[PDB]
């Protein structure tokens, strides 16, 4: 046992000093350092503490040891068996044994004049078997704060460019600036020179040292545990063989009916060798008394009707209208809203996200060669030095930015959020220029000699794209890549178009600017969002030939909203003209109507607003987009009902001596029940459509069906006096299709032989769409919401095919537990000795699916933060001895003593009440470049603290992030996913009922919480809104039963052929195809009623020539009245701007209005002639 030395010497470089040589006998170590053998290395710490060493020496090695620790406090394992080398290689008894001083020279004192000599250099002999356990134990753990390797930094070269023998060589060569002078080890296993190297016990990451700290982690660990599950395969579509299973049920099945349908005309061939009408008649005498009683008083009847669309339309002054689209698509009760109360109330909202992708086509990738020695890497187009300049410039000015409002000027330091304020407040800026803290000097300073150079922004970049959360660059670069906010930037938030590793590649730069978003505050916002303005204005009109900018805002899709939504106010003006125009010329052929086709078109009008001032007196506030949708609806129906009592009465002929108000009577009463039934039967569907829960539909399905409410109303009263007037007048001078229908076409249309042929088909036809049914899309794309014009559109397809992170998660464990106690933190922490099945691993394991579960990244836990920070290891918490103050970490240390007792039971997890006694200092804590990261920039909004009795803890945090999302299906599944892992959280906390429980909140999971229930919101919409429609027409069309259920039947074909046509044109099944099915289901009567009751009051004798006859009558008006009509009105809106119209609006009512054309006009004709009720 000799020594190698004692003392130390003078100063070597920066405050490094090569320790003093002496190998004399050893000497027990003083009371004074007694703390530090402890800490460094208890293993020489017994009796006599003989030592060749000095407690300076132990302060150095204690002082210097600072980012080892950092990378690998979490395991002991590794941890202790590096520091059982440097404790016996600097100070161990028998340091001959494994050492070999060969170079020393003299140092001079400055205070005796003696000289002594300094160990320049030394051979160190190590064991093999101890670096082999100590790599080979420790060598999986990854860094923290990245997916480095922490060998990867620890190392100095990368997971492949350092073994075990290299590594240690490297971080003893003081080439690298760590090592205060260069240690030459030597493998050696076996004794040689007399030279025992040092091959001390070892221990893995698989064990523990001490009976109270648990063994590291399996994330750090590859021995105790494994990836063991997977996600199953999604078998589907169902029955495969077969050809998708419905495929086949539905072509088997029409096999079987086209040869039970057609083996009966084979059969044949062979062959060949007071209710019942009680109530449908006190309406006629009804109606035919108040036909004439309007037509001989016009002037009470038409001014009344004035008078009460002025009442009702006035109450228009109260109208309010949002814009807002949390109120448009969200419903205000709905789970994922007040699971969004909760978050906003306890956190402050999400904030405000201004992002910009920029991209420089003008450039081509160049080739980055290291210096000493390393592969090529290629950088990006993007990653070139001049871009950045201009990149950089162009941030700078963003942060100009002013755009004074209301006599005040705002700036964004002042809006955006700083977390670790006041203390500094630049802000939050998540740029990859933030590497270089915005500055053109430290962006080109640079660190090489001439012929080559050292290190270059490629070697910062690179070194902290590995690890962002360094406080120095370690690569003699010497800068920090933190950020002037204070707070890492993660690669992923600030680069896209890399390859999976490889942020060399990016090819486009992300830059957040988050502003903070306010809760119960409407001045910041208006600041805020009157800065926005300026921000898009100027990023739009930014001229940099050399670069493609993609920008939004978080108030831009509102204010798109409202640009698309003013656009189209043409396009209603111009389809009510044309309307006009048709129904001018065609009601009739001085045999025109056009004054009747003004009078028309102004009911029209008048109980559109009608409607909307009645609702909102009522205090439904207006979409702008209805005021648009809602017209053409309501001048459809209008229109039609209009039509249907003109014509019938114009072919009406006068009988004897009859003035005008017996004509006008009996016309009225023989055409109203009809038009009622369609007016009604078309309320009821709007109205009852009206009850799913979006507040957009909702209130615009309010609107339409009282607006044909009251239309029909009106219509009837005030247009039948002045159809009266009209009538009298002319009187003083002051068809084509009817003929063709009952000539040529009912009788063809009723052959024999075509009527099976189109039978066969429409039944065919039915088929198809019922077979195709299940393949319809769910959800809105969110990219078609936009105008084509829009720079919305440009930003999301430029984020599809560019970012590679998604928006942030935050699993929110609501208030009410405990956290003070062992198991209160096993079934939260994700750590040592906390338990394998407890929140962060579950968030962990879901990570690592990443495709199943599309949660990304890790959970970036805020009480595993805390406890690596009072850790007594560390040091970082220090409290004053006096004042029960927080010492900071870098301080005099006058009298600031340790927080936690650095011993045996210290060692332990804070649980008791020192646990919140401390945890307020640690979110005190600030980014300390001795102690590290500090908390206060990242957990002190995430965790909340009620002041007062004990201090409980409030809701808080694990904020996450999720996976690139690109459409609806996208985000349905990571809602669903996310929400199924808090179920298991929830469920294995074991809650003794449900006090509080584990929910994530993300930013759209409100717009796609509808999603979860639409199938069966839709089914029972439709059935509901089709059972009202069969009531009602079995109802009023008498007491008959079969003539409703064919009616019901044929309705019922349609929609489902409105599904297949869904299908076919790529239409998606959200809230507002739904709600066009349910109006579409109540459109369709319009046809579907006229042929069935013309069929069902008629005494021909046969079956056909019933139909024949309903079909001349009947439809010459319907093709007339309702087809033309509705064509009109659906190719002006065919030319749309909001795509949202153009797209569902349109297609849903042209499928709507060709597909009910024919059903009415031919399928009901030929199934009634089949099958139609007799009588
Ligand atoms: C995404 O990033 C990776 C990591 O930088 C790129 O891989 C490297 O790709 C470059 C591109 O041409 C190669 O040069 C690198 O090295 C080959 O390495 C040998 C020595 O290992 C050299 O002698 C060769 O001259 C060549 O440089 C290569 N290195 C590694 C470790 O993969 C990748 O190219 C990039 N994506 C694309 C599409 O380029
Ligand atoms: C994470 O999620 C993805 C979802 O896309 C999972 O699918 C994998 O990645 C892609 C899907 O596009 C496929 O890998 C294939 O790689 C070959 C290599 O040239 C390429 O030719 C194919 O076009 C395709 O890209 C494949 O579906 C699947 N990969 C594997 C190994 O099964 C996958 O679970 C994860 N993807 C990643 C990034 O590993
Ligand atoms: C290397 O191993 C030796 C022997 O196992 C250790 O010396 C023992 O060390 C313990 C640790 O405190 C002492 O309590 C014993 O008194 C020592 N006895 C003997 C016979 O060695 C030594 O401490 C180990 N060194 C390291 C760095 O682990
Ligand atoms: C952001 O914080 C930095 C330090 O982290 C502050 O000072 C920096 O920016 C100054 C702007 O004039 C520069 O002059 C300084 O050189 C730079 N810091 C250093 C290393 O000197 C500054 O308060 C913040 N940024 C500002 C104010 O622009
Ligand atoms: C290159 C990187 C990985 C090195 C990181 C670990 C650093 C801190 C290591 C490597 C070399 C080590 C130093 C080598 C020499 C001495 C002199 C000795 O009398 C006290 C310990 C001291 C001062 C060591 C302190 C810890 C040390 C500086
Ligand atoms: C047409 C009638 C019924 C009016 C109601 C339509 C409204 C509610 C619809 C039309 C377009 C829809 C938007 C489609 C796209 C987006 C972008 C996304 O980032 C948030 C949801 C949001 C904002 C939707 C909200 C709901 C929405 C605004
Ligand atoms: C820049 C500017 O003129 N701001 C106006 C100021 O002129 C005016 O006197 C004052 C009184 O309302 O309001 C503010
Ligand atoms: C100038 C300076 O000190 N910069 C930081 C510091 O944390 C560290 O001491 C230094 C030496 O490696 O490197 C880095
Ligand atoms: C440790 O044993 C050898 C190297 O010492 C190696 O083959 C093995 O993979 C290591 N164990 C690991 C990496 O878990
Ligand atoms: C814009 O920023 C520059 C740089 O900080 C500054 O000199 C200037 O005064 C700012 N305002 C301008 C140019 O209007
Ligand atoms: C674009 O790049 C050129 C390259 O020389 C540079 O001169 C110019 O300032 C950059 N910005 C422009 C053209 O707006
Ligand atoms: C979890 O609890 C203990 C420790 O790992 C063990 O008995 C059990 O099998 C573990 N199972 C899982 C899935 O972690
Ligand atoms: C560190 O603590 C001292 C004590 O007053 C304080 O002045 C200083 O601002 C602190 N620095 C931080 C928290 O970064
Ligand atoms: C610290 O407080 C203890 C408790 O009384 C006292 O004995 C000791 O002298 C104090 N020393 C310093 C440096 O504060
Ligand atoms: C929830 O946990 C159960 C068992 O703990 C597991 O079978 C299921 O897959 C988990 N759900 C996920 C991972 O979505």
């Amino acid at each position: 046992q000799s020594c190698v030395w004692y003392g130390e010497c003078g100063i070597a470089y920066g405050d490094k000093r090569y320790n003093c040589e002496y190998s004399g006998p050893p000497k027990p170590l003083p009371k004074d350092g007694y703390d530090l053998v402890q800490e460094l290395c208890p293993g020489f710490f017994f009796g006599n503490v003989s030592l060749c060493c000095d407690v300076r020496q132990l302060q150095t090695l204690k002082d210097n040891l600072q980012l080892p620790l950092q990378f690998l406090s979490r395991c002991p394992s590794c941890f202790y068996n590096l520091l059982n080398l440097f404790c016996e290689l600097t100070c161990s008894p028998r340091q001959s044994q494994f050492l070999n001083v060969t170079a020393t020279e003299d140092y001079v004192d400055p205070v005796t004049n003696q000289t002594k000599t300094n160990v320049k250099e030394l051979q160190y002999y190590v064991g093999q078997s101890f670096a082999n356990a100590m790599y080979n134990a420790c060598r999986d753990v990854e860094a923290p704060s990245s997916n480095d390797k922490a060998l990867g930094l620890l190392c100095g070269k990368d997971a492949d460019a350092c073994n075990a023998t290299n590594w240690i060589e490297y971080m003893f060569n003081k080439d690298n600036g760590q090592a205060p002078f260069t240690i030459t080890p030597v493998f050696s296993d076996f004794p040689v020179h007399g030279m025992e190297p040092m091959n001390n016990a070892t221990k893995g990451c698989d064990e523990s040292v001490d009976e109270v700290t648990a063994p590291c982690s399996c994330q750090d660990c590859s021995i105790v545990c494994g990836p063991k599950p997977q996600p199953p395969p999604p078998p589907a579509p169902w029955t495969i063989l077969g050809l998708d299973a419905m495929y086949v049920i539905m072509w088997i099945t029409y096999m079987a009916f086209l040869l039970v349908f057609f083996g009966a005309f084979f059969a044949v061939w062979c062959y060949r060798k007071p209710v019942s009408a009680a109530f449908e008649g006190c309406l006629r005498r009804l109606f035919t008394r108040w036909g004439s009683f309007c037509v001989r008083n016009p002037g009470c009847v038409i001014f009344f009707s004035l008078v009460f669309i002025t009442a009702c339309s006035s109450g228009l002054v109260f109208v309010r209208v949002t814009t807002n689209p949390v109120d448009l698509w969200s419903a205000p009760s709905s789970q994922a809203r007040l699971e969004k109360e909760y978050f906003d109330q306890h956190f402050g909202p999400f904030f405000r996200t201004e992002q910009l992708i920029i991209r420089a086509p003008l450039t081509d990738k160049h080739i980055y060669q290291p210096y000493p020695s390393g592969a090529d890497v290629p950088f990006g187009p993007p990653l070139d030095i001049q871009i950045l300049h201009q990149v950089l410039d162009l941030q700078i000015a963003i942060e100009n930015i002013t755009a004074s409002y209301d006599n005040e000027t705002v700036t964004l330091q002042d809006i955006c959020l700083a977390p670790l304020s006041p203390y500094n407040t630049n802000c939050t800026i998540l740029s990859v220029l933030n590497y270089f803290q915005n500055s053109h000097s430290v962006l080109d300073h640079k660190k090489g000699d001439d012929f080559f150079v050292y290190a270059d922004y490629h070697t910062h970049f690179l070194y902290c794209v590995r690890a962002p959360a360094s406080l120095n660059d370690t690569s003699l670069l010497h800068d920090p890549c933190l950020g002037t906010f204070g707070g890492p930037v993660f690669p992923w938030l600030v680069l896209g178009g890399y390859d999976d590793q490889n942020y060399n590649n990016a090819t486009a730069l992300v830059i957040t600017f988050p502003v903070n978003n306010y809760y119960n505050d409407t001045e910041k916002l208006q600041r805020a969002q009157a800065w926005e303005k300026e921000f898009i204005n100027f990023v739009k009109n930014y001229k940099n030939p050399n670069l493609t900018i993609s920008f939004t805002a978080e108030r831009s899709i509102e204010d798109e909203l409202n640009r698309e939504s003013d656009s189209d106010v043409f396009t209603v003006v111009i389809s009510y003209a044309i309307m006009f125009l048709y129904i001018s010329l065609a009601l009739g052929h001085v045999d025109s109507k056009v004054s009747l086709g003004i009078a028309g078109i102004l009911i029209v009008l008048s109980s559109v607003a009608c409607s909307l001032g009645v609702f909102s007196y009522i205090g439904l506030p207006l979409t702008l987009i209805v005021i648009e949708v809602i017209p053409f609806l309501v001048l459809a129906v209008g229109v039609d009902n209009i039509f249907i009592l003109v014509q019938a009465y114009q072919r009406d002929e006068r009988l004897q001596g009859e003035t005008l108000d017996q004509q006008l009577g009996r016309v009225l009463g023989e055409v109203a029940p009809s038009m009622f039934l369609s007016s009604f039967s078309e309320t009821v569907a709007f109205f009852l459509g009206a009850l799913s829960v979006m507040p957009a539909v909702h209130t615009f399905s309010l609107f339409a069906g009282l607006a044909v409410f009251i239309d029909f109303l009106l219509q009837i009263t005030c247009f039948v006096s002045l159809l009266g007037l009209d009538i009298k007048r002319q009187e003083k001078n002051r068809s084509c299709l009817f003929r063709f229908f009952k000539n040529s076409y009912s009788p063809l249309l009723l052959k024999d032989w075509m009527r099976p042929i189109v039978i066969a088909i429409f039944v065919g036809v039915l088929s198809f769409s019922i077979a195709v049914l299940n393949k319809v899309d769910i959800g809105l794309d969110q990219s078609l919401s936009m105008p084509d014009d829009s720079y919305m559109v440009d930003y999301f397809k430029s984020i599809s095919q560019y970012l590679h992170a998604g928006p942030p998660v935050y699993f929110v464990l609501e208030e009410g537990h405990d956290y003070t106690s062992s198991k209160g933190q096993n079934m939260v922490c994700g750590g040592m000795g906390c338990n394998n099945d407890s929140l962060v691993q579950q968030i962990f394991n879901a990570a690592q699916l990443d495709n199943y579960t599309r949660i990304g990244f890790a959970p970036s836990s805020w009480i595993d933060d805390y406890f690596d920070w009072v850790k007594p290891q560390s040091s970082c918490c220090r409290v004053d001895n006096i004042t029960d103050q927080f010492c900071n970490a870098s301080v005099v240390d006058p009298a600031c003593v340790r927080c936690r007792p650095l011993t045996p039971e210290g060692k332990q997890r804070p649980q008791g009440g020192d646990f919140m006694r401390f945890l307020p200092m640690f979110l005190s804590d600030n980014p300390n470049p001795k102690c590290g990261k500090g908390g206060h920039a990242a957990y002190s909004s995430a965790v909340n603290i009620l002041l007062g009795h004990g201090t409980r803890v409030g809701a808080t945090y694990f904020m996450t992030y999720h996976t690139v999302l690109q459409t609806s299906a996208d985000f349905i599944d990571a809602l669903k996913k996310a929400r199924l892992i808090a179920s298991n959280v929830t469920e294995t906390m074991g809650i003794n009922g449900s006090a509080y429980r584990v929910f994530p909140y993300s930013v759209f999971y409100v717009f796609y919480e509808q999603y979860l229930t639409i199938i069966d919101d839709t089914i029972f919409n439709l059935g509901v809104s089709l059972g009202a429609i069969f009531l009602v027409t079995m109802v009023l069309l008498g007491c008959e039963l079969w003539s409703a259920v064919i009616m019901c039947a044929t309705i019922a074909m349609v929609l489902v052929n409105m599904f297949g046509v869904m299908w076919l044109w790529g239409i998606s099944l959200n809230a507002v195809s739904l709600v066009n099915l349910v109006m579409s289901c109540g459109i369709s009567v319009e046809f579907c009623s006229h042929i069935t009751r013309a069929f069902t009051v008629s005494m021909k004798g046969s079956r056909v020539e019933r139909a024949e006859e309903a079909l001349a009558h009947m439809g010459s008006s319907v093709f007339s009245g309702i087809t033309l009509t509705k064509f009109g009105g659906i190719v002006v809106l065919a030319f749309a701007k909001s795509q949202i119209f153009q797209i569902f609006y349109f297609r849903m009512y042209l499928a709507m209005v060709l597909l009910g054309a024919t059903h009415g006009l031919i399928f009901l004709p030929v199934l009634l002639s089949y099958i139609g009720p007799s009588v």
